[PDB]
Parts: C-alpha cells; structure tokens; sequence
C-alpha cells in the first residue's frame, strides 16, 4: 500500500537482466545510466563495496532498501 511498490520498481530497473540480484558489471551498467556516459574513468569498483556492504558481494531485495536508507 504505497511504499513497497516503487521499491520493488526501482529493483527492477537495476536488475534489467535479471537473476533477482545486482551484480557489479550490473549496477555498473546502471551507474553510466545515471551519471550519464563514459568512455574510461574506472572506479566503480568503490561504488560496489558501498552497496556490498553485506559482504556477500551481491544485493538482494533487502539489501537495496537498506542502501537506499540513510
Ligand atoms: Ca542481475
Ligand atoms: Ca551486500
């Protein structure tokens, strides 16, 4: 009811691909999407360690609304 939905619609639009998760050449493709287009310029692998904070090396439904928290 209002809330969750969006969530999970954001959640979609990063895993485009699928497999249910967001891998770190998936958010990568995504991170080009926002920032907007890059031929070089590598350091993405940061930007992964701030969402994998779980150390799974992954994010799954739970860990993308954490990272969007504060
Ligand atoms: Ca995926
Ligand atoms: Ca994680």
């Amino acid at each position: 009811m209002i809330g969750v939905k969006e969530l999970r619609d954001a959640f979609r639009e990063f895993d485009t691909n699928g497999d249910g998760e967001i891998s770190t050449s998936e958010l990568r493709e995504a991170m080009r999407k926002l920032l907007g287009h890059q031929v070089g310029h590598r350091d993405i692998e940061e930007i992964i360690r701030d969402v994998d904070l779980n150390g799974d090396g992954r994010v799954d439904f739970e860990e993308f609304v954490r990272m969007m928290s504060r």
